[PDB]
């Protein structure tokens, strides 16, 4: 536990992957002081963890809290059974039918976005212009958050965020509880309506395992992960991604599986979520070491990604790639993010729309990547568009 390890280090973030393959073939489990956990880095590992019911997601100042009530009552960080009540509880914004209609949704909001960008147009920074945007448009027109409330809630989604007090981190998250309870009262914006949040409205009357209180509770988290950067940073970095490969531009053109493979190339090429954490509920090993009841762990997704042993040529971005799907950027289980059909139906249409409109697109000057490796992605992508 007294090992150096580079990995909360800042400067590992531009590029992590060359950082995690070394480590891995040495030291696949091993002590991050500054995380004050196990890094787990292999695929089979990652895999393991996330499936392991040995590892809880329950991580939980006075002790009644809004942080600690809010943790204790949404499906992000609790564990079976209450969790499996939390989850079912909001199905109703997650359905087959709900997804056909968000499929034509984003289609639409993708598309409109990227005409907007002027066919004479030489360049853009596609991190402001356009990964910034369309998970704002989505929010609004696929979640149902309502256009004049995104003043209210971003800012303090990006508070939250942060990489600033404790105090007001707490102040910001008792904002967006009194926001989600007033928003289902018809006291702040209008719901647009067969969204995520009208659907979600309309099963209230339904509760059977879970109170109102947690649908407040679970409310304020969807509002966390829409505005969240990891969307904005699966946007560019996919993006990032094509201007660097224009081979697989040419593919995606051609070919309709390399479309349908897109989403899920991207998020196997770089996780937004870089990590995730564990708590060991009981004694485990894993990787030859000893991780005591209590310890914490870091199950670095954005490595597992790039594994050799699951993905032959892990640093090639190929949408010919026949396993893309097995990408742990989205988790495995009982956790795997509800909103991942959500999010890969945006990705496609984004891609399907800039490649189609800017099949040239190519970097113009280095990208600037953030410095938080836990939630990885560009702060401007400077992008020549002919
Ligand atoms: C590219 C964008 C996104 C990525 C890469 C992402 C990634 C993840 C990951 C890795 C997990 C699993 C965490 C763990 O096992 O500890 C997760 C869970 C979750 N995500 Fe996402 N997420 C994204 C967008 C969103 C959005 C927009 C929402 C809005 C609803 C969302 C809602 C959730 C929820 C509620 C969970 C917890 C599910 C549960 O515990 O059952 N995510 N996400
Ligand atoms: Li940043």
């Amino acid at each position: 536990m007294t090992v150096p390890s580079p990995l909360a280090d800042p400067s590992i973030v531009p590029d992590p992957y060359p950082v995690y393959a070394d480590l891995a073939q040495r030291r696949p489990v091993h002590w991050v002081e500054r995380l004050n956990a196990w890094a787990v880095l292999t695929y089979a590992d990652c895999a393991a963890g996330l499936k392991d019911p040995r590892l809880t997601a329950d991580r939980g100042l006075p002790p009644d809290n809004i942080f600690h009530r809010w943790t204790k009552n949404v499906v992000m960080y609790t564990d079976p059974p209450l969790h499996d009540a939390l989850r079912r509880s909001v199905r109703a914004g997650f359905t087959r039918a709900a997804h056909q209609h968000y499929d034509q949704v984003l289609q639409k909001v993708a598309h409109d976005l990227v005409a907007s960008i002027p066919a004479g147009a030489t360049e853009i920074d596609a991190v402001p212009a356009l990964a910034a945007e369309l998970p704002v448009r989505s929010a609004v027109h696929a979640f149902g958050v309502p256009e004049e409330d995104l003043g209210f809630l971003i800012p303090r989604v990006n508070t939250i965020m942060t990489y600033v007090t404790q105090e007001i981190i707490l102040e910001k998250l008792t904002d967006l509880h009194t926001y989600a309870s007033e928003l289902l009262q018809g006291m702040r914006g209008k719901v647009l309506p067969d969204t995520v949040i009208a659907r979600l409205a309309a099963a209230q009357d339904g509760l059977t395992e879970t109170t109102p209180e947690q649908t407040v509770h679970q409310l304020a988290l969807v509002f966390i992960a829409l505005f969240a950067p990891t969307t904005p940073g699966s946007l560019s970095s996919g993006t990032l991604a094509f201007a660097r490969n224009p081979r697989q531009v040419e593919r995606f053109l051609a070919d309709q599986a390399c479309v349908d493979n897109t989403a899920n190339e991207v998020l196997r090429y770089n996780a937004s979520n870089q990590f995730t954490w564990r708590v060991a509920a009981k004694d485990v090993e894993m990787g030859g070491v000893r991780i005591e009841a209590g310890q914490t762990l870091a199950l670095f997704l954005g490595s597992a990604n790039r594994d050799a042993n699951m993905f032959e040529r892990p640093n090639d971005f190929d949408l010919d790639r026949p396993n893309s799907a097995r990408h742990l950027s989205f988790g495995q289980g009982v956790h795997a993010c509800l909103a991942a059909q959500l999010i890969s139906l945006q990705l496609k249409w984004f891609y399907v729309a800039l490649l189609n409109r800017f099949p040239g697109i190519r970097t113009a000057g280095e990208p600037i990547w953030n410095e938080n490796l836990e939630f990885r992605s560009l702060r401007s992508l400077p992008l020549s568009l002919r």
